[PDB]
C-alpha cells in the first residue's frame, strides 16, 4: 500500500538524479563523446521518462483511478514504449561493440555519428509503435475502470510483447556478446583489446541486469495467462515484480560510475 508508493517514488527519484547524471557527465565530457555514448544516452533518456511518467502511471494504475479507454490504455502501457527504447538500445550498444571488436579497422568507416542519431530515431519512433499498440487496436475494453488485466490484453502482452519484442531481442543480443567475446578471445595492440573487452563488459552487465529485472514480471503474466485454472499470482508479489522492473532504470549510472574511470571523473566534477 503506502509502502508500494514510498519506494516507487524513491526509485523514480534515484533513476532520475543518476540519468541525469549521466547525461549531463556525456554532454560536458568531449571524451565521453563516442558513439556508443549516443545509445547510452538514448537508454538514459528513456530511463528518465521511465522516473517521471512510468513510475507515476503505475502508481495510477494501483489505485485504480478511472477514465477514458484511450487515456487508461496510454497510462497502462507508457511503460511499454521505454521498455521497447531499452531493448532496442541496448541491442545497439551490442552491434556497436561487435563492430569494434571484430572489425576494429571498419569501425570508424560503417559506425558514424549520422548513421547512429538516425538509427536512434528509428527505435525510438518504433518503440512507440510497438508499447501503444493495444491503444490503436488489440484491445480488450470491453469511462471504462483501470487495471491493466482488464483493459490490456493479456496475450497482446503474453505474445507480442514478450516472444517477439522482447526475447527475440534479448537472445539476439546474447549471441552477439558471446560472439564479441568469442572474437575477443581470438584476437588474443593488448592494451587496446583489454579496453574493448573491459568496454564489452561494462555494456554486458547492464544488459543482463535488465534481462534479471524484467523477466520476473513477463514471466509471472505468462503464468497468468497459459494457466488460467490456476490461481491469479498474489498481488503484493505483482507489486513486487513491478517494483523490481523498475528498478531497472535506477542501477546502470552506478554501473557506469563503478566500472568507467571517464564517468566516475566527470561525476566528480560535475558533484
Ligand atoms: C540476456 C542476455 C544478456 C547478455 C549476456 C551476455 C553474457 C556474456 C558472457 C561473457 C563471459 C562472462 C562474463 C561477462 C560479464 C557478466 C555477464 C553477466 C552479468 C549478470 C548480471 C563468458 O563468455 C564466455 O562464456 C562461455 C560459457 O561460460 C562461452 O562458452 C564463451 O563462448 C563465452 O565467450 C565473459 O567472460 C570472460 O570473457 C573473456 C573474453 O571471452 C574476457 O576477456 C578475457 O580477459 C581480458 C582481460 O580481462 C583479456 O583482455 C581478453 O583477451 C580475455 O579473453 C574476460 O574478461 C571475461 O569477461
Ligand atoms: N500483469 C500485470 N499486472 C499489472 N498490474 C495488475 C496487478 C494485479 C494483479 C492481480 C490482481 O488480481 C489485481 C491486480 N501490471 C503489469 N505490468 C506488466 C508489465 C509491464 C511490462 C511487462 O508486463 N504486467 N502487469
Amino acid at each position: 500500500s503506502s509502502v508500494y508508493i514510498t519506494v516507487e517514488l524513491a526509485i523514480a527519484v534515484l533513476a532520475i538524479l543518476g540519468n541525469v547524471l549521466v547525461c549531463w557527465a556525456v554532454w560536458l565530457n568531449s571524451n565521453l563523446q563516442n558513439v556508443t555514448n549516443y545509445f547510452v544516452v538514448s537508454l538514459a533518456a528513456a530511463d528518465i521518462l521511465v522516473g517521471v511518467l512510468a513510475i507515476p502511471f503505475a502508481i495510477t494504475i494501483s489505485t485504480g483511478f478511472c477514465a477514458a479507454c484511450h487515456g487508461c490504455l496510454f497510462i497502462a502501457c507508457f511503460v511499454l514504449v521505454l521498455a521497447q527504447s531499452s531493448i532496442f538500445s541496448l541491442l545497439a550498444i551490442a552491434i556497436d561493440r561487435y563492430i569494434a571488436i571484430a572489425i576494429p579497422l571498419r569501425y570508424n568507416g560503417l559506425v558514424t555519428g549520422t548513421r547512429a542519431a538516425g538509427i536512434i530515431a528509428i527505435c525510438w519512433v518504433l518503440s512507440f509503435a510497438i508499447g501503444l499498440t493495444p491503444m490503436l487496436g488489440w484491445n480488450n475494453c470491453g469511462q471504462v475502470a483501470c487495471l491493466f488485466e482488464d483493459v490490456v490484453p493479456m496475450n497482446y502482452m503474453v505474445y507480442f510483447n514478450f516472444f517477439a519484442c522482447v526475447l527475440v531481442p534479448l537472445l539476439l543480443m546474447l549471441g552477439v556478446y558471446l560472439r564479441i567475446f568469442a572474437a575477443a578471445r581470438r584476437q588474443l595492440a593488448r592494451s587496446t583489446l583489454q579496453k574493448e573487452v573491459h568496454a564489452a563488459k561494462s555494456a554486458a552487465i547492464i544488459a543482463g541486469l535488465f534481462a534479471l529485472c524484467w523477466l520476473p514480471l513477463h514471466i509471472i503474466n505468462c503464468f497468468t495467462f497459459f494457466c488460467p485454472d490456476c490461481s491469479h499470482a498474489p498481488l503484493w508479489l505483482m507489486y513486487l515484480a513491478i517494483v523490481l522492473a523498475h528498478t531497472n532504470s535506477v542501477v546502470n549510472p552506478f554501473i557506469y560510475a563503478y566500472r568507467i574511470r571517464e564517468f566516475r571523473q566527470t561525476f566528480r566534477k560535475i558533484i
